[PDB]
């Protein structure tokens, strides 16, 4: 029990936030992880 | 069309991370008015 | 180490979706806990 | 104005779930946009 889910989100505002950030955690999986990793990398640079 | 939708998302930690702000936006909405614009003042002296 | 914190977000359509969730994830501690519980029951009637 | 932007956010969970999400967001952009949309279709099929 990890595959896909169902997420029931009331509000446009709501819904489109969540709705682009389920594309962007999902497509997470979908880089590279050394590509990822670099990223990280520039990010672990300051998380100011 | 802007009640509640449904949010397919894949991944546990994808899921909780989504699901956890699927509640905070949801929940928004019934937090007093007044009392938001309150916090938004207090957020709004520094995005830093 | 749990108050409050920066996060670096790149683009301004990144910057806003987190930005107003940043918004809902603080502001649910300003919400009456007995109401966001009643809440939580609305949602617990389905996940869908 | 709209590249890199700081974010406060208050208490761990809520960090955490927002810091994950800047990199989710933020990693989206170095997803090469044709495998992206690949990933776009098989989230059109459906998104119950």
């Amino acid at each position: 029990d990890e595959d896909t889910y169902y997420l029931q989100v009331r509000g446009r505002e709501n819904f489109e936030i969540l709705m682009k950030l389920k594309e962007s955690l999902e497509l997470m999986e979908l880089v590279p992880q050394p590509l990822v990793d670099s990223y990280r990398q520039q990010q672990q640079l300051l998380q100011r």
